[PDB]
């Protein structure tokens, strides 16, 4: 990787979130969006480093404060689609050709500190937040299918989850130091998943009934002894960090143990690795992989990346190289790769947005 470009935008005020769009359409340009301030911006890839502006939705609330976003497409039509949320606690869906706001959704309100759409239905949408419980919606029937909370449920804050490969599950994670399990493929959850789909309010005059799933499936606070503020399966094991200059490879139970045999009252986890890193040690700094997952990347609190590549035979043997610029020292609060990793974005507490090209 080399750095290629950067620039900074008006608002001055931190960026907190980057995605590439893994949906862009054969021929077109590579895009990204950022969100922080009241906005979300698109821009496109180009030659020589360029990265062309495009144009931004800005909330009609001047306090409004996105802290996340997610793509993903219509499912009947194709057309990409930009999820975004934060304090206000409503999820919005742009289209991003227009920037637009489609449509809304509000739980209770709460801020919510991440989204994350499911790796095989487009239209089930996970969002996690500050009144402690994770939201799952079906943005094909505007529909709450499930709350996750309950006083077995996250206690503080949730600050992050992510769905496994196939969608059967979920990893969440935040305030209370834990990292919880919950398992969407059960005999519930698959129902209420198939009622979102058959509810059609103009058709019935029930209200829809949302799940209360107050129970998770596997919970440790063995890894971590502090917030933790990032979560992704890699296969059946877990990738997860706190703000102690660490991100840990583990999994529940002893290390023979399949993750489908894990019962909730499963006391043991096993660590199959940690990626050290320096000077990461404030609360809320995201890593990210690839879309194959060959690679783990991380900023640092003033400005230099880390990546990992992760083809190699076990999490430990992962290598590291580090990619620095002497102009980029602001902290790096989350990083995007390019569907293909050709391209690496970070964004930052200064507005900054740094271009790293393979
Ligand atoms: C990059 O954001 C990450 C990263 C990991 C997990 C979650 C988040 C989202 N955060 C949005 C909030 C935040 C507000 N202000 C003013 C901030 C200034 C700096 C950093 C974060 C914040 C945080 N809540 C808990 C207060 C969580």
């Amino acid at each position: 990787f080399k750095c290629v470009n950067s620039l900074k935008e008006d608002h001055n005020q931190p960026l907190f979130g980057v995605q590439f769009n893994w949906h862009s359409k054969e021929g077109d340009p590579l895009v990204f969006a950022t969100v922080g301030s009241n906005r979300v911006t698109l821009y496109e890839c180009h030659s020589q480093g360029e990265i062309r502006l495009l144009q931004s939705y800005v909330d009609a609330d001047a306090d409004e404060n996105f802290y996340t976003c997610a793509w993903t497409y219509d499912s009947n039509t194709s057309h990409p689609l930009l999820a975004v949320a934060g304090s206000r606690g409503i999820i919005r869906i742009i289209n991003p050709i227009t920037m637009q706001c489609i449509k809304h959704y509000v739980g209770h309100g709460n801020a919510i500190n991440e989204l994350k759409f499911h790796p095989r239905d487009p239209n089930l949408l996970l969002s996690v937040s500050k009144d402690h419980a994770l939201r799952l919606w079906n943005i094909q029937t505007d529909t709450l299918v499930a709350i996750f909370g309950g006083v077995e449920g996250h206690r503080d804050e949730v600050l992050s989850a992510d769905y496994d490969l196939l969608g059967e599950k979920i990893m969440s994670c935040g305030m209370d130091h834990s990292l919880k399990l919950w398992r969407i493929n059960s005999k519930r959850m698959m129902n209420a998943i198939k009622e979102s789909y058959d509810y059609n309010p103009n058709k019935t005059n029930r209200p829809f009934i949302s799940q209360k799933i107050h129970f998770p499936d596997f919970s440790t606070r063995d890894i971590h002894r502090n917030y933790v503020d990032c979560v992704r399966w890699l296969g059946d094991l877990i990738l997860s960090k706190s703000c102690e200059n660490a991100i840990v490879c583990w999994k529940p139970g002893k290390m023979e143990d399949d993750i489908d045999k894990i019962k909730p009252s499963e006391s043991n986890v096993t660590i199959l690795g940690r990626f050290d890193y320096s000077q990461c040690d404030i609360w809320y700094m995201r890593f990210s992989m690839d879309f194959w997952q060959k690679m783990l990347a991380l900023g640092n609190q003033v400005g230099k990346l880390y990546v990992w590549d992760l083809e190699v035979e076990d999490p430990h043997k992962a290598k590291c190289t580090t990619l620095t610029h002497h102009k980029c020292g602001a902290a790096i609060r989350q990083t995007s790769f390019s569907r293909d990793s050709s391209i690496l974005i970070a964004v930052c507490d200064d507005a900054s947005i740094w271009r790293w090209d393979r």
